[PDB]
């Protein structure tokens, strides 16, 4: 609410920066290293986004990327298309929604319907390369399915604010290549922590 | 011209990563730690963006920026106010830009006038705990003055993709905690190298 910037301002943040390896990139540079090739990125302009969860976070996040010509479509069960059409996100049912999104993004709240929301089922919907973003709640993205498909390349990155278990026990994912994260910095800002 | 976006979009991704220290935060994360305090952050909602230079690039970045509810200073020698006006961009004299800026963005070529445009002097009549991001030509910002300012708290971070020389020799400014960079990515699409 009052934290509802920060965790979009972040969630916009980690979109970024799967589109241009930019944790990576520095990394590299860090290690003396000086690597073109390995770091081509993507444009975000004319990308497809898929928000999940509609609410003021996902709406924040949505006009924001909008700035940058993304498509903005995305599904909420409560919030109708013409009200989501009005912060211009194009409401599809979420079978319409793996199948266009070159990144997605998660802004529900963690319950039964939406514990692996995105799992093996619905990452094989999704087109090939999509990249993920989880910056609400550890569980909505399933670890074990996420592993799987940046293994197989079905997903080209992730990045990850939260984990089905804080501090993260395992560490597959986050020592991925491909994945990005921060210990839940979400809502870590000096204007959210201080009202 | 063609890879105009792909500079804009990696200047505001090096913005969002100075607000919220993604990278440091990811290295951190990959190095087993959980340092949540160590990665407290700011937002750009309300914040004041300095951009000088006001072509297509830094106009593309602008309003980019807006989005976040950043305030859009800037300066441009040849660039008329009511061009800049036309994208939100509120033109003043260089003097009266440093002290405002929270943050402050470079997208000018390499010239006399623009070599070390940002230097010992400049930063001095900055805010204490300003970032700067360099996805322009290296140089620009003096990277001798950076380290200095860096070293202070003057400057709380910097963001570079190029160097006076590349790749860079003396590695000071690239070891530092607060600077994030890139092997001079600011081009490095697939849409920009592939019309
Ligand atoms: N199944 C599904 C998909 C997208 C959003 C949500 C959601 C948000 N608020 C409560 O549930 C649920
Ligand atoms: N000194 C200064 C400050 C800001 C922009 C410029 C600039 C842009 N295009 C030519 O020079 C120069």
């Amino acid at each position: 609410n009052g934290n509802s910037l920060s965790a979009a301002e972040l969630t916009c943040g980690m979109i970024m920066c799967l589109a241009r390896q930019i944790p990576q990139a520095t990394a590299s540079m860090k290690d003396g290293k000086w690597e073109r090739k390995k770091f081509m990125g993507t444009e975000l302009n004319g990308k497809t986004l898929g928000i999940l969860g509609l609410g003021r976070i996902g709406r924040e996040v949505a006009t924001r990327m909008q700035s940058f010509g993304m498509k903005t479509i995305g599904y909420d069960p409560i919030i109708s298309p013409e009200v989501s059409a009005s912060f211009g996100v194009q409401q599809l049912p979420l079978e319409e929604i793996w199948p266009l999104c070159d990144f997605i993004t998660v802004h529900t709240p963690l319950l039964p319907s939406t514990t692996g929301l995105l799992n093996d089922n619905t990452f094989a919907q999704c087109k090939k390369g999509v990249r993920v973003v989880n910056c609400a709640r550890g569980g909505i993205v399933d670890e074990g399915a996420l592993l799987r498909a940046l293994q197989s390349g079905q997903c080209a990155g992730a990045a990850l604010d939260v984990f089905t278990e804080e501090p993260p026990r395992d560490r597959a994912l986050v020592d991925h290549e491909n994945v990005i994260s921060c210990p839940h910095l979400g809502a870590s800002t000096k204007e959210a922590q201080s009202r």
